[PDB]
C-alpha cells in the first residue's frame, strides 16, 4: 500500500530497496485540500499497481526532505526509477497519476 518515509535516510533506503521497480513519492500536507482529496486513491492505485513502490512524506514534519526535493505545492507527486527521478507533477489529478504509473512502469 503506503509506506511513511520520516528522513532523508529512509528516502535513500527506500529508493535504494526498490531495485527497478517504479516508486512514486507523494508530497502531502494533511491541512491541504487536494492533498485530503487524492489521499485514498493515491491508496488505491496503490493496490491496483501491485509491482509499484508508493511512499509518502509529510512536507511539514520532513521540512528537509521536502526542501531537497524542491517541493512548492502539494500534492506533488515524483516518480522514480533505479534512484534516478523519471517523472513528477503536482495536483490531485488522479487521471494524471494513474496514467503515469502506467508511462513510467
Amino acid at each position: 500500500m503506503v509506506k511513511q518515509i520520516e528522513s532523508k535516510t529512509a528516502f535513500q533506503e527506500a529508493l535504494d530497496a526498490a531495485g527497478d521497480k517504479l516508486v512514486v513519492v507523494d508530497f502531502s500536507a494533511t491541512w491541504c485540500g487536494p492533498c485530503k482529496m487524492i489521499k485514498p486513491f493515491f491508496h488505491s492505485l496503490s493496490e491496483k499497481y501491485s509491482n509499484v513502490i508508493f511512499l509518502e512524506v509529510d512536507v511539514d514534519d520532513c521540512q528537509d526532505v521536502a526542501s531537497e526535493s524542491e517541493v512548492k505545492s502539494m500534492p506533488t507527486f515524483q516518480f522514480f526509477k533505479k534512484g534516478q527521478k523519471v517523472g513528477e507533477f503536482s495536483g490531485a489529478n488522479k487521471e494524471k497519476l494513474e496514467a503515469t504509473i502506467n508511462e513510467l512502469v
